[PDB]
């Protein structure tokens, strides 16, 4: 069992990790890597972007960079983009590799 | 100006919002809506997923057309350096402030 810092190194290597002390069942987090897209892709191709964002991009622009980030497979089976580490998650040492 | 609760209502309506008290300049946040995807598409047609996750989906749903995985809505930030951050989070000060404004 490991610290949050070790779990973050395993996430950057592509593993799934979880805390034993979480309330929800069968959950895990994983990392999604950075991506860089031409601005035309963003305005015409990328799904799930608001029109207001797309207009700002068109108005202010080569390439747009999406930073890497963490995600969660939740207890209900949903995927949450943008998982949050609580105070307890960050300071705990009950992290485990789950895949 | 507005409370975070009002900013959240405008985000759900498709607006861009920002706090006047943020340190970085020219920033804003926006909402990306929930989506529902077929599980076969998650295994081979979605970029930016690790193999370990694709393997998990393949093991727990299989080669299925009917089966779908729901991605919930979430907030994103256009940062000070121009990068886009999927999964913006609200600090204590963000949550309790009343200096929110609409930017678009
Ligand atoms: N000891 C604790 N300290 C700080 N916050 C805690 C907490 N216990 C629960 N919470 C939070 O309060 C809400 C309901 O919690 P739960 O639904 O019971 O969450 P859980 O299944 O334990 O998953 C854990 C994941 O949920 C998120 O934090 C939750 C979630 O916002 C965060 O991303 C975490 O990694």
């Amino acid at each position: 069992s490991m610290t949050f810092g070790q779990a973050l190194e395993s996430l950057k290597r592509g593993h799934l990790v979880a805390r034993k002390g979480w309330n929800g069942k069968g959950m895990f987090i994983f990392m999604r890597p950075e991506d860089s897209l031409p601005t035309n892709m963003i305005v015409n191709q990328v799904k799930s972007l608001p029109e207001s964002f797309k207009r700002w991009v068109a108005n202010n622009h080569d390439r747009i960079k999406f930073t890497a980030y963490l995600c969660m497979k939740a207890a209900d089976g949903t995927i949450v983009n943008g998982w949050l580490a609580s105070q307890t998650d960050m300071l705990a040492n009950d992290w485990v590799i789950v895949e």
